[PDB]
RNA sequence: UAACUUUACGUUGUAGCUCCCUUUCUCGAAAGAGAACCGUUGCUACAAUAAGGCCGUCUGAAAAGAUGUGCCGCAACGCUCUGCCCCUUAAAGGCUUUAAGGGGCAUCGUUUA
């Protein structure tokens, strides 16, 4: 769109410079042609605009002269941060001092002189911008131009054409308004009149200095606790008065100086307090400016009023000019004062909250209160639940994932009526940078890599081990290296050659599960299996009571636990049904979000003031192993239904039930399931085969699944019923009619008769296989076998092979880039029918059947702009020209949007799935498999497909649920544009 | 994250000058010197820069002229409108139509000028 916007304005800037020549008599009126341009003007402009400094010029030199002015206009300021820009406007300045210093009176001969001299060439070259000339320069020099030909008798130097054209070079429409960029973002959601606050802002920093200062806690060896009144108090003024608070200036104003830690700070990474905990940007950046030239007092602090800096941080976060800044904080600032800002000063980020709301909201926070509290200090529910808010979800993976779990539960709602609960449980990618899901993704596989090393280790020392090692047989043996090789709760040494033999040492949770519900690695330690069988639910306090307990201290101080385990290991007294809620649930943004909405928004049957849960993916994941639903060696999407089971059967009873168990079995059966074959029947409902087993066939079918459920599954008798259906994944389609018309590269169209192309191609991007194709190889062979040559000695290294400038038997002319022709059999005409394009992406594809054979029309957006309903259906091999010209001897069957659901019954099989693409080389199909199963195709895509002669080809359709599969059958063929 | 103002390239097409060079002329005992079509190297200029579609103002009955810090076009979401498809019910001639109602998707709507 900004490409487009700034293509059409340039044109129309010379349009109307060409306009205002011909109506102040200039090129008089007939210099034009059949459409306006001007007739052979001259090709010298740059010579003519360093001549015509000296001498009269002519009409068509002149004009020649102001329109190559008005075309390359250069740079305006509009003040240093990027890489790019920031060398742009160096190489700006250089060439501004050396216009105004060395024997250069303006850019036009300089230009020439030096930059032939220099270079030969005067305009830049593929990134380069050595060449680039600012605004201001060209200004001088077209003001200069217009005295010099006033001196030297130009008929044309009125004053009319002097206006317009200083008006036509400079002007420039206005970055976008105060007003427009504030309404950008949302309304405030306090104060819904007010615009979201600025990030560099006194309230705005304070805001979040407060929050940081209330959320961070103090963990003292044993117990846990907040910075005291006196604590926040020393270092609440400290960003201000330092540069920045390390975390290590923290520790030393508040003299821990040892055992005591630091809650919500990574302490196993090494010198961790030297972290940079805050910076208060938008102060500094204010005392930094004034000290630079002479207004602030350097080691003093910034006089100017709070609210002031809260005005003046908008103020230059939402004028991107210096004109418009200078009104708004020439109302608001002094002159001295506020031209120092502006002479360097750079802002931007919003920070989704009113300045006023922020305003009442901040004594809360600043004294010392929590971050969620102070905005509670401060009813139309329906069926279905309306669409997610844009404005509270500023994601788009997340506000797709939402809007589809959206149609997912009205969908719901509509077949089955209004649910008792909603339970959620979203994964931990949802809501992640780009940045933060790469980074997740490399440690995950890291840890992989690292669980092999060790599962090597666990084979080297066990090499009679059954198969592979699982998690808590390498958790056993990095825990015994860990203990000393001694059982944590009696000091007893242990065999390690053992350590398999059943009920020799085991995993005991230290915090009893049935009271905490915590199974990390910080809650698992290795006891000895006789010692251990008489501890109940009691905590390593409540069982050692003592000097016992201070061996068993000793003991577990001298491990090599992490701090984490061994403070957790060793605590008395907590708030145990917080723990219990705490590792039960999970309390992100997105599941926060979505249950309050999905509460206040929609109607449930629920049995009271609740009735939506997000269940802690951790807990899941439990009861998961714990129900039986081993983790599946399957390609299958249908694993999220799986999990969508497990959250649904989470509730309150089931866990007071698991609860129970727990606590019976650490004071000394069947892990309480939801029902019986409970595992069993989930399985078979997924997968359509007894559990996993992938040799088994699938139930694909009504029938075949309840024979399947009424014959593993005869003890169970509602495990059949009128709604078990085999689960098809369901795809949103993608009908979409719009989108990219053709590649971005243009190609030369003249020898397309014969199926080729011309393109430029640089020597660095110049390749053996391309050099192979090169249109003058044979027409030149000293150029080709130099190039071969030479390419050849850097082993096919394009860049580093013409680094080295490539050009009597001395050098003659250089090359920068030789032509090479390319095939083209097909292509989108481009740049006023003077170029040829490749097709970018089929958007339909109509289906014709005559005499049991099958025809396909491919339509590419192109093709929909322009509005033309394509004639010839594909033929193997031959080119667009001889295709199947379609009549009404054809009779049409449906159009295919990618992602529609179809069915191709061959005379080898029957292939149903979702199509994919249409090769156009071939005339066949690909359709992804609906679970993606990878064990099918290529990762769940089946290749090739040959419709052309099939037995059946149709297409069907599909909702959010999965439900009625029916084929559907077009009347009319539709067309294109409406 | 959605939203800006500009610059400067690059690509193609066309013009001038230019580096090579394939064939065909003319010369000349060779070597070549100049040519013609085309290819194409480099420098400069102009046009276009999605494929496609529009408006505002001024003179005119209109046709058209003149004219402009002119506008939209690869997205997301939605169902108020419109279109295709699917379903339920009622009425009239498992087939067809109609109406109401409920949906899915968009070539429809909003952000959006």
């Amino acid at each position: 769109r900004s490409v487009r916007r700034l293509t059409r304005r340039r044109a129309h800037r010379l349009l109307r410079t060409r306009r205002l020549l011909k109506r102040e008599g200039v090129l008089q009126a007939a210099n034009f042609d059949e459409n306006g341009l001007i007739k052979s003007l001259p090709n010298t402009p740059w010579q003519l605009r360093a001549a015509a400094l000296d001498r009269k010029l002519t009409p068509l030199e002149w004009s020649a002269v102001l329109l190559h002015l008005i075309k390359h206009r250069g740079y305006l300021s509009q003040e240093t941060a990027d890489k790019e820009l920031g060398a742009l406007l160096k190489g700006v300045a250089g060439n501004a001092h050396a216009l105004q210093t060395g024997d250069f009176r303006t850019p036009a001969e300089l230009a020439l002189n030096k930059f032939e001299k220099e270079s030969g060439h005067i305009r830049n070259q593929r990134s380069d911008y050595s060449h680039t000339f600012s605004r201001k320069d060209l200004q001088a020099e077209l003001i200069l131009l217009f005295e010099k030909q006033k001196e030297f008798g130009n008929p044309h130097v009125s004053g009319g054409l002097k206006e317009g054209i200083e008006t036509l070079l400079m002007t420039q429409r206005p970055a976008l308004s105060g007003d427009a960029v504030q309404k950008m973002l949302g309304h405030c959601t306090f104060e819904p009149a007010e615009p979201k606050a600025a990030k560099n802002t006194y309230t705005a920093e304070r805001f979040i200095w407060l929050t940081k200062l209330n959320n961070l806690r103090i963990l003292e060896q044993g117990s846990e606790r907040p910075l005291t009144d006196t604590e926040r108090a020393t270092l609440m003024d400290e960003p201000y008065r330092k540069s920045k608070l390390t975390y290590a200036q923290a520790r030393k104003l508040l003299g821990l100086e040892d055992t005591a830690f630091f809650k919500g700070l990574r302490y196993g990474k090494d010198n961790a307090e030297a972290s940079t905990l805050m910076e208060m940007k938008a102060y500094h950046a204010i005392s930094r400016a004034l000290e630079k030239e002479g207004l602030k007092d350097k080691k003093s602090p910034l006089n100017l009023s709070p609210e002031l800096q809260d005005e003046i941080g908008t103020a230059f976060s939402l004028f991107k000019t210096d004109e418009d800044i200078t009104g708004r904080l020439k109302d608001r600032i002094q002159p001295e004062i506020l031209e120092a800002l502006l002479k360097h000063i750079s802002f931007d980020k919003f920070v989704q909250i009113s300045l006023k709301a922020l305003r009442r909201i901040v004594p809360l926070m600043e004294q010392g209160k929590r971050y969620d509290e102070a905005c509670a200090e401060i009813t139309e529910e329906k069926i279905y639940l309306p669409p997610i808010p844009a404005d509270e979800i500023r994601n788009p993976v997340v506000l797709r994932a939402l809007s589809q779990a959206r149609k997912v539960i009205n969908g719901v709602v509509r077949r089955y009526g209004s649910p008792a609960r909603i339970h959620i449980e979203t994964a931990r990618e949802v809501g992640k940078s780009f940045k933060d899901r790469k980074e997740i993704e490399k440690r995950q596989e890291e840890n992989r890599k690292d669980r092999e090393k060790a599962a090597a280790k666990f084979r080297e020392y066990f090499p009679n081990f059954v198969g592979e090692p699982k998690s808590k047989d390498i958790l056993k043996l990095r825990l015994y290296e860990q203990q000393h090789g001694k059982c944590l709760y009696s000091g007893k040494e242990i065999n390690l050659g053992r350590l398999n033999e059943k009920g020799y040492v085991e995993i005991d949770h230290a915090l009893p599960f049935s009271r905490t519900w915590d199974d990390s690695f910080n809650n698992k330690v290795l006891v000895l299996g006789s010692e251990n069988q008489n501890k109940g639910n009691q905590t390593p306090y409540e069982y050692f009571n003592s000097r016992e307990w201070q061996e068993f201290k000793a003991r577990v101080e001298t491990s090599r636990f992490p701090r984490s385990k061994k403070q957790r290991i060793l605590l008395q007294k907590f708030d145990e049904d917080g723990f219990k809620e705490r590792n039960l649930n999970d309390t992100r943004y997105v599941n926060r979000f979505l249950c309050q909405f999905v509460a206040d928004r929609m109607r449930l049957t629920g049995k009271g003031k609740k009735r939506v849960f997000a269940s802690n993916g951790q807990i899941t994941n439990l009861l998961r192993g714990f129900w039986g639903l081993r983790k599946v060696r399957a390609e299958n999407d249908r694993h999220h239904a799986l999990d969508a089971v497990v959250v649904a059967c989470s509730t309150v009873a089931m866990q007071q039930k698991i609860t129970r168990f727990v606590r019976y079995k650490e004071m000394n059966t069947h892990f309480p399931q939801p029902w019986e074959f409970f595992a069993q029947e989930v399985m078979i409902r997924v997968f359509g085969k007894p559990d996993g087993k992938p040799e088994f066939e699938e139930a694909d079918t009504l029938e075949k699944l309840r024979t399947l459920l009424a014959e593993k599954l005869s003890s169970r008798p509602e495990a059949v019923h009128e709604y078990v259906t085999p689960l098809f994944v369901s795809r949103a389609p993608n009908r979409k009619m719009s989108g990219q018309g053709h590649m971005e590269t243009v190609k030369s169209a003249k020898r397309l008769d014969e199926g080729v192309s011309v393109l430029r191609v640089p020597l660095t991007q110049l390749k053996l296989k391309d050099l192979e194709k090169m249109v003058n190889r044979e027409r030149e062979p000293k150029l080709y076998e130099a190039l071969k040559a030479r390419l050849e000695a850097h082993k096919d290294d394009p860049a580093k092979a013409f680094a080295e400038p490539f050009y009597a038997g001395n050098r003659t002319q250089q090359v920068k880039a030789v032509r090479v022709e390319q095939v083209q059999k097909t292509g989108v005409w481009v740049r006023n029918h003077n170029g040829i394009a490749d097709n970018a992406t089929m958007v339909r594809v109509d289906v014709f059947e005559k005499g049991d054979k099958y025809y396909l029309v491919p339509i590419y957006s192109w093709q929909v702009a322009k509005g033309i309903l394509p004639d010839r259906a594909v033929v193997q091999g031959k080119d667009e020209e001889d295709w199947q010209l379609i009549d009404d001897s054809f009779n049409f069957k449906f159009s295919l949007h990618p992602n529609d659901l179809v069915e191709v019954i061959t005379k080898k099989a029957r292939m149903f799935g979702y199509f994919a693409s249409c090769h156009r080389g071939t005339g066949n199909i690909n359709i992804r498999i609906h679970d993606l199963d990878h064990k099918i195709g290529k990762n769940g895509i089946l290749e090739g497909i040959g419709v052309k002669t099939a037995l059946s080809f149709q297409k069907y359709q599909i909702d959010e649920l999965g439900k009625e599969i029916r084929p559907c059958r077009l009347k009319k063929r539709p067309p294109v544009r409406s």
